[PDB]
């Protein structure tokens, strides 16, 4: 119920990170299959075969039979090496990669939640609404009744009432808009959830800009995965330089044979060698070569592998400039929240001062009910549009914390402490 | 020129669907070379080679003049059957993904057709607006001339006469910009189009939630395709399993070959082993293998097929709960466009009354023409805004038609039933 | 500091430019490998292995002693130069990509510039605003210290107060922000750029539209990639076609042997046959295959690829359309640039003689200095909206002249004409 406990719920709910993290999984266990090759084939296979060599040697018939495993273990050859260290950075990227998601579900949670609160706000605001301009159809069509106003302003009052109906169904129906928002990172309704404590705000300070800087040089999740993306494209270019490596190989197997002759042509001085057999054999040994030169093959590879690795070079620098970007934007957007959120509080405290002055105005009955209730109106609208400042000031709590690339569950229990009454969601 | 006509021409001129359509035709044909490896593989190589040993046995010249076909037939390997039936799948796949683009084409066509209706209307009342406020200018004009009002007023006056020029041209523009929308979709521009009989509006009800729920569940394309991404997945975990067969196979060859001897070590004691070759061979027989264990070969993609399965149904389900928050979210958004519809209604009702009423008041001439037409202007402002309303719950009765994963030409054709008079478009 | 060197120095900045720069880069020398299999191809492969015979076969060891050079060199096969041709319309791909982004980088520049611009603008204006605003606050305020009026006034005038300062805060911040996003292009702040010189603003009529659709036929480079993918689809036909080809190709190569016996067995009888020999040799012929038939490889792809081709066709025509669109769109915004130019430059007219008037007001004290700050407020606001609007002037001729696929640095000194007085960034 508590946003702590909506992160606990959601911490399994999402399919994304646990999809992201299976394929995490998917990469290091891709690593097990990226160290095997070096290991050794044990092979088998078999084979029988007649055969019958018409014309000149015409008339023999033999058919053929044999079998053999084939062990075979190459020993000299880098480039498998280099494509496991590939897949380690790559690896790498997918664990980073995934940590970003993380954040993100942070954020949308976070998000999601607050969008409830403000949906609440809003409905109950555009209801208090609709009693005032309720009340002021009936005030202004009892005068048509006793026939002090034109029929005109009676329909002008029955608009309004019917324009604030609008009002009421499209929020009402904007809350479960925003209640199935949260159950999309959930996959459960919630009867209710907690206010925001406003009376212990935290207007904190936020922190110089520069050191906020450096904590972002060193901590971005993305910048980090390009600069793994820079490490991959050297591993690309030393991967084509291994083109020119000598190939050192030891093939291992034995074989049996059988073949048995056939046909009148073996008849009549078959000289043993026209004879059945019945050899077997264990052949073990070196295997070897070397491309010498393959029309220039490992070699436009080489260019190739640079201007891979330049332009990744570039991306990363893209990543540089963006992140300042952010983060510079971020902290400014902060400073706006802080202010916006001075400019509502003191418009709260308009809003009520000039409502409680007319509330002493019915006092004496100046003025009607209706009225008030203008003022009301006014009053709530200014009280939780200044609330959803504060929550923008949230947002934007997170999203320099996200700037950094940090970001804990931690953070988010900070922001638990913030919450206080229950409420009921509709 | 009524909405199924541009439907009809529309259902030709769209590449993207012709385009998905041949797609599925490629999914489809793609099948039958899936098919193929399983037949027979004739062939055939001939080829000549001269030939000139040394050292030890130097000098003894020769030259092979090899020729032969080779026909090949595997018998057993599922691996095959099991691309086979991803092939298969795939192509139910793009089947279903064709179908949901058709109903893409129709919700376009309708919207862009509604558009420029919209468009229309604005433009008209607009045009309206334009003349008042011109003899607005006119008459202040005059007031400066008879050495009334000071002059500030007048070019206020001015202010408000340009400003209009320039919702009319900026109007006129969207007009024909929408016009070119639809000639995108249809390749054709169009002189008029039907306006709606809004005299006879379809107020109906909404179906209760849980129906429409259990019916979108039942039958929408996006679900549907993700399921046989998971039927697709379970194949390719099989497909990891097939590593394990043994491969049945049966080779069957013939030709011949005469290699000529030449050079002087031929010469003396011959042997008719040194004599020209002249033989031919007929060669058929089975060729079996069994991999045995090969350094986790077929293993780590076992694990990275389970993998590639439980992301896929983490994309399922995901898929499953934005259906739910879709459906829900469109039912909402028919409600909306009920009481939208209602509150316009009204509003027409009321600007109506105040402009008769203001009609009275020139009829012994109280005010002028030009107020007349600003009620006029608000009038009909509220008028095909309200229009602009009707065409939302249409566009809304095609989208929860959408999420359905039905939608037909019918639909369509009791919209066309809901088309009226004919309206010139520029 | 003009728009001319801010483009100068950002011209080498961009990464993106210079990363499809280097792609460019690969795109060709990619076809140098592209020719390379025509070459011959050098090499060789020494290797060494025992031997132990058995059953029937047994005991006689021996080890083979193995050493062969292999060159060898096709003669026919089109296939290769099919896709070499293949690989040279992908050049020519990348390099209208390369275009492509040569102005979009262009674009972007020309408009943060002018971004700035207007940040600059609002800022001063807003600041006046904020200056108004205070001393109608303190007007109240020192009215309730004589007690004039209701403290609510008081309070309203705070708010009004606050919530200038507000927007103050945050227009200041999107000064910098604008800065940063200058900075992303460039990698440099710059303290001031030149203001725009607005006496000698140009109002050029656009060409006619059909004019412009003809020239807009020759080269948007969109289109032209288009059709350079369909001439691609059409190299992948004749290149499913060449499937048929027969490979004429040519064998020679050249080696030692050595392989030593060892064993009992080889003892007696010897018969030369079971003695070491150290041969060597010098194969060179001819290779040819044909595959007759293949179980339908070379057939499904047909009409694999005559679906690319029509796919792509559609593509084409899609880009026709959007291309119309566009340039349609472009013109159409160039007239409602011009049209709202001429509107805000008569309010501007009206809200100057209004100041002056007001002015003159306080001549002879009729009313308060804010007021006329009032005006001067509703001034600037319309001077640099105005000053806006003739950005949006100059962005839409960037427009026009971008749909025709041309653009170059010429237009934008063009615009440098534009530039005057220097000014302060912050």
């Amino acid at each position: 119920e508590n946003l702590m406990q909506v992160y606990q719920q959601a911490r399994l709910s999402n399919p994304e990170l646990r999809k992201s993290a299976a394929d995490r999984d998917a990469a290091f266990e891709k690593i097990n299959e990226a160290r095997s090759p070096l290991l050794p084939q044990l092979g088998l296979g078999a084979d029988y075969t007649y055969s019958n060599g018409y014309r000149d040697a015409n008339g023999i018939n033999s058919n053929a039979t044999s079998a053999s495993l084939q062990l075979t273990q190459s020993i000299f050859d880098m480039s498998k090496w280099r494509a496991l260290t590939l897949q380690e950075k790559a690896a790498g990227i997918q664990d980073v990669t995934y940590q970003t998601d993380q954040q993100t579900l942070i954020l949308n949670t976070a998000t999601a939640y607050f969008n409830v609160l403000n949906a609440i706000d809003v409905l109950s605001y555009t209801q208090a609404q609709k009693e005032a301009i309720y009340r002021q159809l009936d005030q202004t069509t009892q005068r048509f009744n006793v026939g002090l106003v034109a029929i005109t302003d009676v329909q002008n009052a029955r608009a309004q009432y019917d324009t604030v109906l609008a009002n009421e169904l499209t929020a009402r129906n904007n809350l479960d808009n925003a209640v199935e928002q949260l159950r999309q990172i959930t996959g459960n309704y919630y009867p209710e959830l907690a206010a925001l404590n406003v009376e212990n705000f935290k207007t904190d300070k936020p922190q110089p800009v520069n050191a906020l800087l450096k904590e972002a040089e060193k901590r971005n999740l993305s910048l980090l995965q390009a600069r793994l993306s820079q490490d991959l494209a050297r591993e690309q270019i030393r991967q084509a330089q291994d083109g020119h490596l000598p190939t050192l190989d030891l093939t291992a197997s034995t074989g049996i044979s059988d073949t048995s002759y056939s046909g009148s042509k073996t008849r009549g001085a078959a000289g043993t060698q026209y004879d059945d057999s019945n050899m077997g054999q264990n052949k073990v040994g070196l295997s070897f070569s070397l491309p010498i030169y393959q029309g220039g093959m490992v070699n436009s590879q080489v260019k190739q592998a640079q201007y891979n690795f330049v332009g990744a070079s570039e991306q990363l620098e893209s990543a540089h400039r963006s992140v300042v970007q952010t983060v510079r934007s971020s902290f400014n957007n902060i400073n706006a929240s802080i202010s916006s959120i001075n400019a509502y509080k003191q418009a709260v405290v308009s809003a009520q001062s000039s409502l409680d002055a007319m509330e002493a105005g019915y006092s004496v009955g100046t003025r009607t009910i209706v009225d008030v209730l203008d003022a009301t109106t006014t009053l709530y609208n200014a009280k939780q549009e200044l609330a959803n400042a504060r929550y923008n000031y949230l947002i934007n709590q997170l999203n320099i914390k996200s700037a950094l690339g940090t970001l804990n569950e931690q953070d988010l229990l900070a922001l638990n402490n913030a919450l206080s009454k229950p409420v009921s969601t509709n």
